[PDB]
């Protein structure tokens, strides 16, 4: 066996060790499994608008459902692999950054898979999500292969399209590896080995999956993760120049590069015969916010500014013109790494397909004490976008009523906003055009309290995230019909609760329970995913 790897676990247990799942080997769907019953006819019966009565999504929809690896897998250190920026955050300061959880165990997909899509098919669910461990792959992010890491998600790919299950793979979904932290800062690296790092990681990943996954993300959600890289563990180890604000944006640059760089590597291996021609893109998140007060000025400048720093920064440079938007240039300087005309040449027109995990609409309200204000404070709390930032701006109106239904307030960022869903997906598609369309890749729930019941059919009959499902499937379905959108897919994140990073286990966002109380992890369908398997009934083409 490989020592650093063995000295970068040590590291990582150091306090306390890697927790071992009770069923650690694959486990075999019997054909005689059956599934709890359905749910009273009554309960989603008359219960989508009518306006959609009889209206089906395009054929080949993407009807499906998103994980990603560290969040659902657990098996840390299965079969080679290394250890993730969080399996260390985690394993040190679990009561301060994780909510007392690790990702150790988490949902234990990583064994249970073929009977997660079991159940899935059961819902008729035709696609699956999910994101490969870099750390798996290579346990230490670059230098020697795990086999066994590429011979897992062999087996879940083949496992998935059993099932019927159309695979759909992100490259990287947040789990840095801990080694290149270490090494030389990974993300904030202020020269290029990230970039080589990552594009052999997404070299491998490619030639031994693209012939059977054909619509590729590189990164999850870049924005959001690169605003992580100002925490820990990434700021124990930034390389000189870095603090905690430029790292945000040296990851952002990093990140683009890597992204153009591995799309480049994708469409010669396509176009050279090495592996099926596919999609490849990027997952989005955020949204263009309406005003506070609409025709007012300001507010529709802090609006812009909100959509140019959450989704332009990543989005302009690879769809649009090929740069960062004026608005960011001009707030953040140098420390945001100029693109360079050879960074162009790879990153603009790197992206397929448009992916948005369209949870939310905001309301963006102008900094109180003046956007011009704000603007140059670095301090402020409002900057860079120079909206306020709280929760009692961004999802409030003048008024004091709130854009849409809060979710659980751990999680408020997320509300109920879907009358906003069409007008999104316009702007996005008109500001950020993609040859294949746009996916609506993430959107889901998590309602509240629901880590409190004690009860199964308390928890099982989860009326808002059915709502909230419904509510967006129904504006997505009328996005197509009404508006034209070329809306490829709907994934709804999650299949079962989950791991959510910081609040770990508590945060409930699955259409199943995972009961943590039990050895075998039973999942259990909730109403919700009734609802999502019903609405593929009633819209998806057979
Ligand atoms: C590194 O990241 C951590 C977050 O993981 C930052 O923690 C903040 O620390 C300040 C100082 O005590 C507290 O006011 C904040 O509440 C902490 N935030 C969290 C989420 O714990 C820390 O500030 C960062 N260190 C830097 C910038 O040097
Ligand atoms: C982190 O680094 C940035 C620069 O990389 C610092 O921002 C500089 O701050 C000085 C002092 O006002 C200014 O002269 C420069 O104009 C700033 N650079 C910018 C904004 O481009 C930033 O202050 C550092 N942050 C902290 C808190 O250490
Ligand atoms: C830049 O923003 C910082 C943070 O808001 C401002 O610092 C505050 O100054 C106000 C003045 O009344 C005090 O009430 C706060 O105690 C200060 N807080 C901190 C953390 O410094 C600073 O005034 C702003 N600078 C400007 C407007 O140029
Ligand atoms: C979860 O499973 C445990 C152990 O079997 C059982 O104690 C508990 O009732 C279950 N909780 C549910 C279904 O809410
Ligand atoms: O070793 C027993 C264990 O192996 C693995 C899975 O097939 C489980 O279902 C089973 O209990
Ligand atoms: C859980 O426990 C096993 C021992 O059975 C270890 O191999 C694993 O690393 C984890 O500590
Ligand atoms: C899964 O791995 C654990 C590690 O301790 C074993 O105990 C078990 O028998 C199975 O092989």
């Amino acid at each position: 066996g490989t020592a650093e790897l063995d000295a970068l676990w040590n590291l990582v247990e150091a306090q306390y060790p890697v927790q071992t799942a009770a069923v650690t080997t694959l486990v075999t769907v019997p054909d005689d499994y059956k599934f709890e019953a359905d749910p009273p006819s009554y309960a989603l019966a008359g219960y989508e608008t009518s306006e959609i009565a009889g209206l089906k999504f395009p054929k080949g929809f993407k009807f499906g459902v998103a994980g990603a690896a560290i969040q659902v897998e657990g098996a840390a250190k299965a079969e080679g692999r290394g250890p993730s920026t969080w399996d260390y955050l985690c394993h040190h300061y679990a009561s301060t950054q994780c909510n007392n959880y690790d990702p150790d165990i988490t949902t234990n997909h990583y064994y249970l898979y073929p009977l997660d899509f079991a159940r899935l098919q059961h819902l008729g669910i035709n696609t699956y999500s999910f994101s490969i461990s870099w750390t798996r792959i290579y346990p230490l992010g670059a230098g020697y292969v795990n086999e066994a890491g590429l011979a897992h998600y062999d087996a879940v790919i083949h496992s998935a399209k059993k099932y019927g299950l159309e695979p759909v793979g992100t490259v990287f979904h947040w789990d840095t590896p801990l080694s290149l932290m270490l090494k030389y800062g990974a993300w904030q690296d202020t020269g290029d080995q990230i970039v080589k790092d990552f594009v052999t990681y997404a070299t491998t990943v490619f030639k031994r999956y693209g012939n059977e996954v054909k619509t590729w993300f590189t990164f999850n959600e870049p924005r959001v993760f690169c605003s992580q890289n100002s925490g820990l563990p990434y700021n124990l180890t930034y390389p000189e120049g870095i603090n905690s604000t430029s790292a945000v944006f040296r990851c952002t640059y990093n990140v683009l590069k890597a992204h153009g760089h591995a799309v480049k590597v994708y469409r010669d291996l396509v176009a050279s015969g090495t592996i099926a021609a596919g999609e490849i893109g990027f997952k989005s998140d955020d949204n263009y916010p309406i005003p506070a007060r609409p025709g007012n000025a300001d507010d529709e400048e802090s609006a812009k500014r909100h959509e140019a720093f959450r989704i332009g920064i990543f989005a302009q440079p690879v769809y649009g013109n090929g740069d960062y938007p004026d608005v960011v240039k001009e707030t953040v300087g140098d420390m945001l790494p100029a693109l360079t005309d050879e960074d162009k040449g790879y990153i603009k027109g790197s992206g397929d397909i448009f992916a948005i995990d369209g949870y939310r609409t905001d309301i963006s309200h102008a900094a109180l004490n003046g956007i011009a204000n704000c603007i140059r404070n670095q301090s402020d709390p409002n900057w860079p976008v120079c909206e306020e930032g709280s929760d009692p701006f961004a999802h409030v109106y003048p008024s004091g009523f709130a854009i849409g239904q809060s979710a659980d307030p751990l999680s408020s960022w997320l509300v109920n906003s879907a009358p906003f869903i069409r007008d999104q997906l316009k702007f996005l598609t008109q500001t950020y055009p993609a040859k294949g369309g746009i996916y609506f890749s993430e959107f889901g729930w998590a309602e509240d309290a629901e880590y409190d019941r004690q009860l199964l059919y308390q928890i099982t009959w989860d009326g808002l995230r059915t709502q909230y499902l419904t509510d967006y499937l129904s504006q997505l379905l009328l996005a197509v019909h009404k508006d034209g959108i070329n809306l490829r897919g709907a994934l709804t994140w999650s299949f079962v609760d989950n791991w959510e990073w910081g609040l770990g286990m508590q945060q409930k966002f699955g259409f199943q329970f995972v009961n943590q109380s039990d050895p075998d992890l039973t999942r259990t369908f909730k109403l919700s995913a009734h609802a999502y398997a019903q609405f593929g009934r009633n819209h998806l083409h057979h």
